[PDB]
Order: structure tokens, then sequence, then C-alpha cells
């Protein structure tokens, strides 16, 4: 289907497609487009390698005697490669979709949008590009290269970055976009969902330019940028008292249903925040890049399999490291927007209004992590909010996940209830005081703990977070302390903070929790017994003959290193 015209948005520099014909022919197509998509224009296509799911040996073989009652009552889930068939038919399904790029509320965002800018610029200055000391705390060493840079032999981004190489890498990658004609400018793409990325020096660019994107968002009460999910249950129970009502709703494929639009109006607002003009000229020609972005993916037809080249508008790729802090932002302003729209907040008021959310002031609070918001109310608010704030965001085409189309929104009143960032929050007893803490499906935190020397770097990591997070979940509690005793110490943790460390004890617990009001393993709470149950693991004799077994477990699967028993701070 064609192409919808594009809106004009007054005001913002539009985001001008690149001259990508030389980012084209590195991908070294051989045949023309077949043409079967609805949305995505085919460049052409060229015959490739069927491209691909191992779990932690570690963690894997610890929860093994679980396996079963996980599968079976909970949501564990496990695995084959997914095939360039299924592929192509999960992207025409879900990512071959036009954004709707033609609504009336581009000028009301704009000002929500110029409101922020002008606030963080205030009170925090404007943007730095990251240093060479932040870039590395924030890479994914075991990122991929990308096609383009695949002869280069390096592995992983890890050994790229340590090479040193990548300095001159990124000056030609900068080089080359801000001429217009960039290099290496064409998304690879893997399935796991279908995540998209540009090659490793184009990832280092776009980090080190938008990266200090975090850094404000650190600053907002409406934000948990930085903060580690412990924290979250307060945020909630925080936000709920000050209100009394919550609206939690997912849109269906946020990342698929971001408009140019939208990212002309992101673009706009973070040139506003760069530290010098040729910094803003760096950010825009990137948005000039992601808005019309041009992606490899696999198909398969008679047997013969694919690299296709195709070309869209707008949406937002998922393997792109300011995607997380750009997601936050245009989730909070265009669902402030929504509710100061439908509830009659005046727009003299929304500099104010904008200003008490990142303050957590009034009667009105926002919890926002990429895609996932929950928006407090009073109920007299919640229920004008809930009524008709939905035709706002159907107009812009961010339709709401598994519900119909106008349907009215659940007002949620019990702060357990409420869903964010894919977990609920429990109120848990520390000493004599309680804190809201996370729980989800234990197939999912065991499924994560076990789907990734350096395996058992990140199963002891996985243990240690587990620990910090999830103690109170006795299950949780028990994996990870039987994670700890299997692998070794001096391993390299850094490389997979606060809680990172081998001697990790309860009053680094409490210190994140209570601020060390509290102290040692007696005063790490529980949820109640009877709670133990539906996303929870039932404590029956399956869970108990796995406890039983787990210290004869741990060690057989010891090995060569230093161990020490943890399981011993427990039952
Ligand atoms: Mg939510």
């Amino acid at each position: 289907m064609e192409w919808t015209a594009e809106a004009v948005i007054e005001g913002c520099a539009p985001l001008t497609p690149l001259n990508m014909t030389r980012s084209i022919a590195e991908m070294h197509m051989e045949y023309p487009p077949l043409g079967i998509t609805r949305f995505f224009k085919e460049l052409g296509y060229k015959i490739a390698k069927k491209k691909g799911t191992r779990k932690n040996r570690f963690v894997g073989q610890l929860i093994e005697p679980l396996r079963r009652v996980l599968e079976r009552h909970h949501l564990f889930g496990a695995l084959t490669s997914t095939t360039p068939r299924a592929v192509f038919n999960m992207f025409r399904s879900k990512v071959d979709r036009a954004p709707v790029e033609l609504h009336s509320h581009y000028p009301g965002l704009k000002k929500m949008y110029d409101i922020l800018a002008d606030l963080w610029l205030e009170r925090y200055g404007s943007m730095k590009r990251l240093t060479e000391e932040e870039m590395a705390s924030a890479i994914n060493r075991r990122g991929a290269m990308g096609y383009q840079m695949d002869n280069r032999n390096y592995g992983d981004l890890g050994a790229y970055w340590d090479s040193g190489d990548w300095r001159q890498d990124v000056n030609t990658f900068k080089r080359a976009l801000l001429s217009g004609t960039p290099t290496h400018a064409v998304y690879n793409t893997t399935a796991k969902r279908i995540i998209q990325y540009l090659p490793a020096d184009a990832r280092l660019y776009e980090l080190k330019v938008l990266g200090g994107l975090h850094k404000y968002l650190e600053k907002c009460g409406w934000s948990v940028a930085g903060q580690g999910l412990y924290k979250y249950g307060d945020r909630v129970k925080k936000s709920m008292d000050a209100t009394g009502a919550a609206i939690s709703e997912d849109v269906a494929g946020w990342d698929t249903k971001i408009s140019k639009g939208l990212l002309t109006l992101e673009s706009h607002m973070f040139t506003k925040l760069a530290e010098d003009e040729e910094m803003a000229r760096e950010i825009h020609h990137l948005y000039r890049l992601y808005a019309d972005p041009h992606m490899v993916v696999q198909r398969e037809i008679e047997g013969e399999v694919h690299d296709v080249l195709l070309r869209g508008r707008g949406q937002v790729s998922s393997g792109r490291q300011p995607t997380y802090a750009a997601n936050t932002i245009t989730n909070f302003i265009t669902t402030t927007y929504g509710m100061a729209v439908t509830l009659g907040i005046p727009e003299a008021d929304w500099p104010r209004l904008i200003r008490d959310l990142t303050d957590e002031r009034g009667n009105r609070r926002l919890l926002v992590s990429g895609d996932d918001k929950v928006l407090f109310l009073r109920g007299d608010e919640a229920r004008v909010y809930a009524s008709s704030a939905y035709r706002i965001s159907n107009d812009m085409g961010l339709v709401r996940k598994d519900m119909a189309l106008e349907q009215e929104s659940e007002i949620i009143v019990d702060v357990k209830e409420i869903s964010f960032c894919s977990h609920r929050y429990w109120p848990v007893k520390y000493g004599n005081e309680i804190h809201y803490m996370p729980v989800r499906d234990v197939g999912e935190i065991f499924a994560k703990a076990t789907m990734a020397m350096t395996q058992e770097a990140w199963a002891r990591v996985q243990g240690l977070n587990m620990l910090v997070n999830y103690h109170h979940i006795p299950e949780c509690r028990m994996l990870a302390l039987a994670i700890l005793s299997v692998t070794r110490i001096g391993l390299n943790l850094k490389g997979i903070t606060e809680w990172l460390r081998d001697d990790l004890a309860p009053d680094t617990i409490h210190a994140l929790i209570t601020e060390g009001r509290t102290s040692g393993w007696d005063q790490l709470g529980y949820v109640d017994f009877k709670d133990r149950k539906g996303i929870l693991l039932r404590p029956d004799t399956n869970y108990k003959n796995w406890r039983r077994d787990l210290p004869e477990k741990v060690r057989q699967l010891r090995e060569d290193g230093q161990y020490k028993d943890w399981l011993q701070k427990m039952a």
C-alpha cells in the first residue's frame, strides 16, 4: 500500500532522508525486489545462510528438577531457532504496519516537549557527549558486530571495544553521516520478536551522542532510570498514596507504532539539549537515519533463504541504545498530553503540570519506563480520564493491547494490582517496616536467569541480582544462594555496582531497602506462606525434594574453583 503523506510540524526541522546509496551498496544485494510487504518497500534481496537458545549450565542444572512444574504451572516456556519462514511471517504480522502519521495533536505535543526541554536546561544545563569511561560502563560486551563489520573478525562488541579500533571508526562514521551520505547505516536483524541493530561502530557513535539522555531521566520523579527494581514498589505505593486511583495500559507493539512525526519531535527536543551546534547537527542527522530505517530481514521461499533489504518510515529499533530513554520521554509526553487535554488542564498550566510531575508534587503522578507506564489520579479525575483519554492515543495509532478500541480504562484502586515493568508489588516486612517488593510468575524469573568463564560469571551475577531483588520469594532466595554456592570467587563480574561483589552480605541489601535501619539475614522479609501459589511456586513435595537435593547438587556442580557455602544462610 502506498504511504500516506507525512505530517508537516510547525517549528520543527524536517527529518529529510539521507543519501543511502553508499550504505545500501554495503549490503551487496543481488536480485530485484519481490514486493510482498504492505508498508515496507523492498529494495532488493540476496541469497543468505539461515541465521539463528542455550541455557546457562549452572543455573539450568540447579533448576532442572523443577522444570516440569515450571513448564506446567508457570511461564518458563521451554528451544529451537526461529526459521526464516517464521521470521518473515512475524515481521509481516507485527512490523509491516504503517504508523499513523496524520493527526491533530502535534502542536500540543510540541508544546510539552518544549516545556520539558526548557525545564531540563534551566535546572541541569545542556547535554554533553558521553566520555569513553561513560561508554565503557554502558556497552553490552556480548553485542553482535553487524554484517558490515563481520569481515574484521572481532567476535563481539567487547573485543572490538578493547582493541581501541572503534575510536577511528566512530569518527569515520560521524564524518560520513554529517556529509549526508552515511556509511554503516543499514540495520541488521535477529530474532529472539525481531531485534534491529546498526553495526558496532554506528552503535558506539549513537551511544556517545545520545547516551546522556539517561542523566536527565535520573532527575525525574516520573522515571525509574538508574534505579534498581527493589525501589519500584515503594514508588508505586507513594504515588498511589498521593492520588488513589491508577490506570495501567500497555500499547500493542509500541516500537512499531511510533511515527516519523513523533521522531521529528524527539529530534527537535534533543537538539535543544545539545552542548554545541555540531552536536545538534549530529543528533539531527541520526534522526534523519532513524526516521528512514533501512533493514535486512530474512525470509525463505521455495527452500531458498533470502536476506531482504527493506525500507520503512518512522518506527523505533530495539537494538539502539537511546531507544530506552527516547521511548520513556515520548511515552511520558504523549501520556501527559492526552491526560491534560482530557482533563481540561489549561495550556498555561502545562509548565507547572510538567514540573509537578517531575517533582512528585500535586495530585497527579506518572511512572514511566520505556513503553510501560502507570498514571495515578484522584478517583474523580481517573473516571474522566478512563471515559475518553483513549480517543487521543487512538488518534495517534497508540492502540492499547488486548482491549477493544473504545473500551473505557480499568481504574485500579489496590496498589498490589498495578503492573509496572512486568511486576506487581507486594508488602514485605523488614523488621518493623514494610516495603513493596516485586513479584511475577517464577517461571519467568527463572527463565530469564537461565537464558543467556563468561558463562560462570554471568550465572553468578544472575544469583547476586536474584538475591537482591527477589529474596522475599523463598524459591528465589534458595536458587540465588545455590547459584552463589556453585560459582567460584574471583570472577570479573563488572564485565557482564553497590551489590555486584563476591562478598555481598545482608547489610548491603538492607542499605538499599531500609537505608540500613534493619540488619541481618533474619530481617530480610518473606512473602506470606498463604500467598505461595499462582505466580509463585506452591511449596509441595516437588519443591521440598528440590530443596533437599540442592546441597548435593551444589557439590556435584562445583569444579576446580574456590567456593563458599551460601545455602546455610537459609533453611
Ligand atoms: Mg504499566
